[PDB]
């Protein structure tokens, strides 16, 4: 083969693998409207399955100590406080890849103030997080002397290496029945 | 008791629906890519001519691969000088499994023409292999392992790293190894 049809073969090639480009382009959006649809078609479901756990005390703090990651971050504090949560959420925002919120709703605690704490996901892909302040009730977990668990809301250097934001996006929300059943005899 | 059994098998009934949901999806989904195989097969096929117009393709893109450049020792460089063509078949149904084949020209090493690498999904995963014939004194018996034990490793089928990087990396876009930036 001459030096100049090497040349334009390898021209012919990267023609042709700008169209193959194109195709797995055009097929990863189309993969990414499937997503979408049933992101909407599920959430009703996961509204039920809310509901449902709202009726079961202490449902999500017994999850979290059963569960092999997340029971090494509690302390004896930081469940009695769990005990208030009645509802954990978590979305992920319409095109995905932009990130994923998460939603810890509590009742009425000495703990805090809040109705709701949240701790949300960003990413060209530069990942950030941000979480809503903690109005504490004079007893903050964090300021008294292992590490709190809700000091998590308040970590940001993280970010896209967040452990825990994971565990319960990809882990704990699809299934938390598994962890908050225990085999009796 | 009444209320939580019946509670926790009603979280039981949603969750069975949920993961309906969820193999539906995964159909749709599984659609999709058997729609964009077809449509980039006649591009896989030009560009397998194209390629075989290109004196040492294979070999120099293998070479500038971050992974598969520290499977090649020297003599399997020689070798993969002959491997004229790459080609990967993910089969029908996609879940069965696929197929990745070398072509070779004749070479002083083996005699086969093609040498093959399939792997399936009881639904265990599994893979079978060409056998290689080896002419005489020349062979993968001693670097590390020689490159071609690939084709007779079969322990971690499912966990295949060179297969899923050629079928899943490689195979899509050989050229950018290939090309080397030149000053
Ligand atoms: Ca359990
Ligand atoms: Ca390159």
């Amino acid at each position: 083969t001459s030096e100049k049809e090497q040349q334009e073969a390898i021209e012919h090639i990267d023609e042709v693998q700008n169209e193959i480009d194109r195709l797995n382009e055009q097929a990863s959006e189309e993969i990414l409207k499937v997503e979408q649809k049933y992101n909407k078609l599920r959430q009703p479901f996961f509204q039920k399955r809310s509901e449902l756990i709202a009726k079961i005390p202490n449902f999500w703090v017994t999850t979290f100590v059963n569960h092999p990651q997340v029971s090494a971050l509690l302390g004896e504090e930081d469940e009695e406080a769990l005990h208030y949560l009645t509802r954990v959420e978590v979305t992920e925002f319409e095109d995905i890849k932009s990130g994923y919120r998460i939603d810890f709703y509590f009742d009425e605690n000495p703990y805090f103030e809040n109705k709701v704490l949240s701790k949300e996901f960003h990413l060209s892909g530069d990942p950030s997080s941000k979480s809503t302040e903690i109005k504490w009730k004079s007893g903050k977990d964090l300021t008294k002397r292992p590490e709190s668990f809700f000091t998590w809301f308040t970590d940001h250097s993280d970010a896209g290496a967040d452990e825990l934001g994971e565990v319960i996006k990809d882990d704990i929300w699809p299934n938390p029945l598994q962890y908050y059943l225990v085999p009796d005899m």
